């Protein structure tokens, strides 16, 4: 499937152009030409102030997932478009689940462990105490098919099918 290497067609032409105008506001005046702006790398601090990210519980993590920089320390305009495409209401549930999973996998090991799931739950929530353990045990009980103690992507889709609340995280996070 290789979502990252797909050319996503979720944004309209106007959205693309408007995104470019907003991206250019983060650049020095001299880098705002079309050609200069598409070579630019914008550090996360400027991206993190945007309305799409400022109050996002996983904002630092979202920056890292969409950055195509090998240092994972900035977004190009194209990374920013990728971001807005996945965030759009038009983005398909399969694309959103893919990227939500990546976001929630903090160590990028390919699974959601007890810590990964804890942050997810906190994001929905006066937080839970050590009743967080109770909750996580029941998710694994239902959806940890290979019984490895973690939740992989397939199992994640099961959880999403089971829980309106976890499914609502897609609107919160993307
Ligand atoms: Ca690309
Ligand atoms: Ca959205
Ligand atoms: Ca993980
Ligand atoms: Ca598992």
């Amino acid at each position: 499937l290789l979502a990252e290497y797909q050319d996503l067609t979720f944004l309209t032409k106007q959205e693309i152009l408007l995104a470019h105008r907003r991206f250019c506001e983060l650049l020095p005046q001299e880098q705002r030409s079309v050609e200069s702006s598409l070579r630019a790398q914008v550090p996360f601090e400027q991206i993190l102030s945007l309305p799409e990210l400022k109050a996002n519980p996983f904002k630092e993590r979202i920056c890292r997932v969409f950055s195509t920089s090998p240092a994972k320390d900035s977004l190009s305009f194209e990374d920013f478009l990728d971001l807005l495409s996945v965030f759009s209401d038009t983005a398909t549930p399969d694309i959103k689940s893919h990227y939500a999973f990546r976001i929630f996998d903090f160590d990028d090991d390919g699974t959601l462990n007890r810590e990964d799931l804890s942050r997810l739950v906190n994001c929905l929530t006066r937080l839970s105490a050590s009743e967080m353990k109770q909750l996580i045990d029941n998710i694994l009980e239902e959806s940890d098919i290979d019984r490895d103690g973690t939740i992989n992507l397939s199992e994640f889709q099961h959880v999403i099918s089971r829980s309106p609340d976890f499914a609502s995280s897609f609107k919160i996070v993307l």
